[PDB]
């Protein structure tokens, strides 16, 4: 049987062999898949609301591995009703695995981005900045650190908004994170909320330039000292080039806070 899983303290019948899963929505599409299961965008059968599902692939394996994927319903929790967050509706788990049931977001920034095979404009990545910056004062004002800021992780809400989603690997001031966009401090086993800034930061400066972040070597290391390739950041402005400096200071102590950035006259918006 199907167990609500949470950490705040009709249709299905149980008589037949089908999941509530395939009981209670319509696979209209697969949004994804990898070695964490499935994402689904389902219409439910009692509402006919549309809404995007992810399952885990297969069974717990242990009860480290259950608490290690119910972790996410208590950090996606965690984080509550905010605008540029993806909501989180319901979960629950059944034949021992894990369903998140959200609301539907529109394709990622990643695919938004290979979408259009170039930069995106700068007008509309200072919208993506802002709402990315306003999600993650949201969480570091909670003493959250999301850790796993990417454009794979950030998805489009009408009229060119976006929203913070994955929140997977979200702490309480860890897995192994995306290394192209780590920050430096990290390496040395240091978190803080400083590290979704840079993080944010070298994901604007993905979009923004339509350049390939690198797993490793000397261009790793260039991007985590105050150094911008000469090669691919000549295109933007003296505002956005301020503010990605800012962002991206190697020392998380000197760092710019999420709520500092949204307070600068560029992005007071
Ligand atoms: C289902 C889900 C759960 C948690 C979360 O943090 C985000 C999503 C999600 C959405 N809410 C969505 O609309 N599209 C997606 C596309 C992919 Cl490939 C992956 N996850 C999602
Ligand atoms: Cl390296």
């Amino acid at each position: 049987q199907p167990r609500r899983v949470s950490f705040r303290g009709p249709g299905y019948d149980p008589s037949r062999p089908e999941s509530f899963f395939q009981q209670s929505f319509q696979r209209l599409s697969r949004l994804g898949h990898g070695s964490y299961g499935e994402v689904f965008k389902v219409r439910s059968k009692e509402d006919g609301r549309l809404y995007a599902v992810k399952r885990s692939m297969s069974p717990f394996r242990g009860p480290k591995d259950r608490a290690r994927k119910l972790a996410e319903v208590g950090s996606h929790e965690k984080v509550g009703q905010h605008p540029c967050c993806v909501r989180l509706e319901q979960a629950w788990e059944e034949g021992g695995i894990l369903y998140l049931q959200t609301e539907l977001c529109g394709p990622s920034l990643q695919q938004h981005c290979e979408a259009w095979g170039a930069s995106l404009p700068e007008a509309q990545v200072w919208g993506y900045l802002r709402d990315t910056l306003l999600a993650l004062a949201h969480l570091h004002s909670q003493g959250l650190v999301h850790l796993d800021v990417k454009p794979a992780n950030i998805f489009l809400g009408p009229r060119g908004r976006c929203k913070l989603g994955d929140f997977g690997l979200l702490v309480e001031l860890v897995q192994e994170g995306d290394p192209r966009y780590m920050a430096p401090e990290l390496l040395q086993g240091s978190y803080g909320t400083a590290a979704d800034v840079f993080s944010l930061g070298l994901t604007i400066l993905e979009v923004a330039c339509n350049m390939e972040l690198p797993h490793g070597g000397e261009g790793w290391q260039q991007l985590r000292q105050g150094y911008l390739p000469p090669e691919f950041t000549a295109g933007l402005s003296s505002e956005l080039r301020s503010v990605l400096v800012m962002m991206l200071e190697p020392d998380p102590k000197l760092r710019a806070t999420a709520e500092a950035l949204l307070a600068l006259p560029v992005l007071r918006q």
